[PDB]
């Protein structure tokens, strides 16, 4: 239950989640490139649902995933002003989801982000405090897959 | 080209975009809605694109219309923030544009947010000079269809 999933996104969590979003969230192309990366160095089988931006390898170089990754750092700034608001949070978060539904991913594969997001935290010095918070944002999607 | 299109735009012209959007872009959720509805109000043959949407006529109480009008307006920050590197506002542009292109939606049929735009804008005062400087960042984006 996506609605009960929210719930689970505390005081202490929100303020987690916005303290180590404002470090990330001001380097979306750094940040979202290095995130995307790590996804494919980590989790090789993920690539093949990626077809369409062509050669994954060459990060930065690419202009589809360049893009791809800032567009995707949108969609996480977009859940971070949400949270004020779990009815405005969850419409969104169901968009998202919609999105993957389509390109038949499930919410285990889309946990597999949760890793790339732990090392991408902690190489800015957030541990794993910062990276469950996040998990449990991750969460909410996963509930709506 | 897409570049051609991005590169054109003036320091005159991100200033206007600017001011607008620090406005307008302060309330996305209610600005997108409004944004939609009135696309849909003066513009009914485009309704048939958005059946994904379900009943759009409900407005805000439409948690899909909602949440597709809330995630449009990121975009729509995307663009702004990418204003000054063209070289990512072009990536980020053409993302948006396959989106699209996917829907069949032609380069003529999405100019038809520019009256909408003009409207919204108008509620806030912004005037003409504000509604030609949008026109020209949907060009951008046009230009790509
Ligand atoms: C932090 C979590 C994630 C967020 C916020 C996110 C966000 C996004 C966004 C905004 C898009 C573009 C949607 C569109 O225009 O169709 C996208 C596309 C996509 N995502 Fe995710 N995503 C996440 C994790 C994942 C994971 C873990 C996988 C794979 C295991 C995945 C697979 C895909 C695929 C296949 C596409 C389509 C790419 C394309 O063809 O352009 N995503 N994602
Ligand atoms: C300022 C201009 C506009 C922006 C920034 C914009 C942005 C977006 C975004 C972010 C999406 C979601 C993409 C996805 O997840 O697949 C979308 C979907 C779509 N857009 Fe636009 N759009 C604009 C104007 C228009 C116009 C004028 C039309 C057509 C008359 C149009 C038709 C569509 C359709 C049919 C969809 C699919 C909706 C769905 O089934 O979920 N857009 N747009």
């Amino acid at each position: 239950s996506v609605y009960d999933a929210a719930a689970q996104l505390t005081a202490d969590v929100k303020k987690d989640l916005r303290d180590s979003w404002k470090v990330i969230g001001s380097d979306k192309k750094g940040n979202g490139v290095a995130l995307m990366t790590t996804l494919f160095a980590d989790n090789q089988e993920t690539i093949g649902y990626f077809k369409r931006l062509g050669d994954v390898s060459q990060g930065m170089a690419n202009d589809k995933l360049r893009g791809h990754s800032i567009t995707l750092m949108y969609a996480l700034q977009n859940f971070i002003d949400q949270l004020d608001n779990p009815d405005d949070l969850v419409c969104v978060v169901e968009k998202f989801a919609v999105n993957h539904i389509t390109r038949k991913i499930s919410a285990a594969e889309f946990g597999k982000i949760n890793g790339p997001i732990k090392k991408v935290l902690a190489s800015k010095n957030f541990g794993d405090k910062y990276a469950n918070a996040w998990a449990k944002l991750v969460a909410v999607v996963q509930a709506a897959l």
